[PDB]
């Protein structure tokens, strides 16, 4: 089921989730099946489940087709946790389904590894870079309330996708 995806100014996207404990289970494998069918209804290339006002650290993302690659692999990942991999940073658009119309350059490291569990239980571990590690990042701050605004350092860069001719 498409489920509504709550847009930014809702208090819901700045809760802290409580961590996923039901993997394995029926329950989280419809939650999932309803993300992956959302994220897709939205053109998203990620989604996080307190969007669509579910408050658990799960997130869908990945995409053959959307500018980008090498295309994400199609993931669900619960109890997600992330740590750099260097210092190194790399700015790049980045819009979302909770503030539709708009966009901004955002800084991310551009090498992390992410850990936490597919939805029936075997773990993920994988290093990532680029626009794969951006994604990830992105999703990542809605489970600790965060959204990109606050990330922005340069400010020409922030408007509706629409007019914006940045470079
Ligand atoms: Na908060």
């Amino acid at each position: 089921m498409i489920r509504d995806i709550i847009r930014m100014g809702d208090k819901r996207l700045l809760r802290v989730a409580p961590q996923v404990t039901n993997l394995g289970s029926a329950e989280l494998h419809a939650l999932v099946s309803d993300m992956f069918e959302t994220m897709g209804a939205a053109h998203g290339v990620g989604l996080a489940a307190p969007q669509i006002a579910v408050d658990l650290q799960l997130m869908v993302f990945g995409f053959e087709a959307s500018p980008e690659a090498p295309a994400v692999p199609l993931t669900a990942l619960a109890n997600a946790q992330i740590e750099p991999l260097s210092d190194e940073m790399e700015n790049g658009w980045e819009g979302c389904l909770s503030i539709p119309g708009l966009r901004a350059v955002i800084p991310r490291y551009r090498y992390i590894r992410y850990r936490g569990f597919a939805p029936d239980g075997s773990p993920i571990e994988r290093e990532a870079e680029g626009f794969h590690a951006r994604v990830v990042q992105h999703e990542y701050d809605h489970l600790v309330g965060r959204l990109y605004p606050s990330r922005i350092e340069n400010f020409d860069t922030f408007g509706f996708d629409d007019v914006l001719s940045y470079d």
